[PDB]
């Protein structure tokens, strides 16, 4: 009775295409005591304002059936 | 008659970033108040970390196996 499949999602693609290919790690870093109320950084790799998100990663998910979004680093309310 | 061999593809993008973190969640985000983090802390921007959404230092694989460059968010 019982059935068995699977979905294989794998892959051995670049996360990010196109940003910044000079650089051979791309790390940034910030102070809290030098943010705003929200700073929403980018974890898709395809924000044209990166570090920042600009809502391209919905694109992405769309394309290709992925969730990812955003950090979010907020002042308390 | 070049010396060069050329390769044309034609397939529709279906590769996604993240291949396993919280997949019944449509769209994940995070959201951290910026006075309740200590003195440090870093955020995975690769989706690999076993530690999600903190880097683990899973990105380091992940580069060498795919020729990318990505690397974490450090707030401080
Ligand atoms: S544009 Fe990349 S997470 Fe929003
Ligand atoms: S483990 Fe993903 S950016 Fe470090």
């Amino acid at each position: 009775g019982m059935r068995f499949y699977v979905k294989d999602h794998r892959n051995k693609a670049m996360i990010n295409l196109h940003i910044q290919k000079d650089n051979p790690k791309i790390v940034h870093a910030f102070d809290m005591e030098d943010l705003g109320d929200k700073a929403v950084y980018c974890r898709c790799w395809r924000s044209k304002k990166f570090p920042f998100c600009d809502g391209a990663h919905t694109k992405h998910n769309e394309e290709t059936g992925d969730n990812v979004g955003p950090l979010i680093i907020k002042k308390k309310e």
